[PDB]
């Protein structure tokens, strides 16, 4: 069961899961479906859309029935959240599942959306996809907005014969500036992925959001992770202290007796607390010399711009020679 | 309900030892560590200063390695009656692999803190099966001013020091406060705020209580360091100083791994400091709305927190609770 590719003119449906991004920044959000009907695709609002309920969008009732008015909806190609948040673990227990299963659709988001795409591929089946959300991903002025579009297409609309090499991108920025109103220019950052752990691993790719995974763990939405399975994690606009304590998390409940493999994000707007470490650092104090292949500064997180990464399906990665290419169908 | 092993009642001249797990206090907030310290020895105990005490790695004491040595000293230290927190974090849960639970096993002690130490609490009980305790750590709870330090040092002595008639019965505080103030220094008498605890939803239950700060017990949740919850268990839970999003997170959490499908009856704590995010909303009323249609008896408000004064509460031991009547019993021993 795989969802099929996006088409020119297919329906993406917007939803609010948690924080409500379509009150709180209108700019950036109108900015963000102008710039994909431009490209070609039109865009269902849900139910939610322009509601406010301060820290969230609404009620868990009424969260879930917005995400589930698109899951049953088959209009509808690719179902993306607006912005993520903290909240959208709260709507898995009332998610319609079985809709889903009977027509699969593209499910994309990232960071508080991961609890989300876990809990989809955790009870269907069918691979999700770590990638953009609505206004922090469509609604980036140029130029990082367009090479995170690439990515998009390159995964969810293109032809790709496998293996699918996931290719590193030129550029990056995390900087805080030109959310709603565009000041300046953002700096370009040169890029590099980090080889920390020489190595090479196969195995189905588990993972997302660090964070969010500790809001959903140990339960029937959360997968289980296999030996030999490969770890996807990265954190945003985080500090030291917290990272260490999701790092020993993984570590206390066994991940690194059975992953194969570690990919790590950019960590955006990284706070090292004083002590001029970086995220991989921490990990490698927690991991203890055990030698597990470990790349890191992968461009799948809050910094732009963003891949738009399967998750659920087999992947290869390299991280001495720093290359991920993906080896199992993720969509028709 | 066997007698099982217990950790020996502290006494008087007893040598409590302390260990920083995570924020490096002693270093940062010398006035109140020195405060807290005098205030234990001016009633007659010893403070045993583990081997971090002093030391400063930014947001750390010291690497895991080194803040595992500390403790293990401690535990492994025959003179040591009690194990106490300087304070929490964020850290303590890398200790956990690396803690000599053999040892503690051979020579149990009362461990005893609160906010990020309950990784270790939790963890030497799901090891050991020792009963550990949520109370004062040194520096946020015994370096508190007067008048509530000598509140909290109360229920600490009726706790862990007097024998108590089972059933024990936990008395409500009077006066409470969260403000943030006289954290080093004083500068002005904390307002006495009469004290109430909530009956949320009416009812009673029994059972063995489990728990401790939720935001930690995230940081520890599904390895062996996490007790398992069990069908008639009580939960025991307290946040401090978050905001409605970070505690909806936390309490659906809870429901979408089944918790409330097990527990009997929930204990909840005050919430220091809670930001509500301008929804003018109590943190019983978010998780109110998480329990959807589920019925279960919900005492609220507990002084078992970040907020003054606090209670000691063994963990892993029965208790009844009586959400209606607002009362707290302890049912069976938790000391020797
Ligand atoms: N007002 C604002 N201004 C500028 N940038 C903003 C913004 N709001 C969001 N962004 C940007 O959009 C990104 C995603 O926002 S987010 O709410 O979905 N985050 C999460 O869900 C995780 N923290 C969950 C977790 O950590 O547990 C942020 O990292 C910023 O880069
Ligand atoms: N610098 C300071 N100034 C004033 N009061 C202070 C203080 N530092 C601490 N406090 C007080 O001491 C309490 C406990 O601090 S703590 O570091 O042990 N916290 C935790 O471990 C959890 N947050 C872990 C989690 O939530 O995941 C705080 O709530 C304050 O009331």
């Amino acid at each position: 069961p795989l969802p099929k590719s996006l088409k020119y003119g297919d329906t993406i449906g917007i939803y609010s899961p948690s924080s409500p991004v379509t009150y709180t920044s209108p700019k950036r959000f109108e900015r963000a479906k102008s710039y994909l009907l431009q490209k070609g695709f039109h865009i269902l609002e849900g139910s939610l859309t322009g509601r406010y309920d301060y820290y969230r969008s609404g009620s868990i009732q009424e969260r879930a029935k917005e995400l589930n008015a698109l899951i049953r909806n088959p209009n509808v190609s690719c179902i993306m959240s607006t912005i993520g948040g903290m909240n959208s673990n709260s709507l898995l227990p009332y998610i319609d599942y079985d809709a889903f299963q009977n027509n699969p659709k593209i499910m994309i988001g990232y960071a508080d959306a991961t609890a989300l795409l876990l809990g989809i591929y955790a009870k269907t089946g069918i691979p999700t996809f770590y990638g953009p959300a609505l206004v922090p991903s469509f609604g980036e002025f140029e130029p990082f907005v367009d090479d995170t579009y690439k990515y998009f297409l390159e995964t969810l609309l293109h032809d790709q014969a496998l293996p699918y090499n996931i290719k590193q991108p030129l550029f990056w920025s995390d900087e805080f500036i030109n959310w709603e109103e565009k000041t300046k220019e953002k700096e370009l950052r040169p890029n590099n992925w980090i080889s920390v752990t020489n190595g090479q691993a196969t195995g189905r790719v588990i993972g997302g959001n660090l964070n969010t995974i500790q809001g959903i763990w140990g339960s029937p939405y959360m997968p289980c992770i296999q030996e030999g399975d490969i770890l996807f994690i990265e954190d945003s606009s985080k500090d030291a202290a917290t990272i260490e304590r999701s790092f020993s998390f993984l570590k206390i409940n066994g991940v690194f007796d059975k992953v194969s493999g570690i990919i790590l994000g950019k960590h955006e707007q990284f706070d090292d607390c004083g002590t001029n470490r970086k995220p991989y650092e921490i990990l490698l104090e927690v991991l203890q010399n055990q030698r597990i292949p470990l790349l890191a500064d992968f461009d799948c997180c809050a910094t732009h711009p963003m891949i738009t990464m399967p998750i659920g399906v087999q992947v290869k990665m390299d991280a001495t020679n720093k290359t991920i290419h993906i080896l199992e169908k993720w969509k028709i």
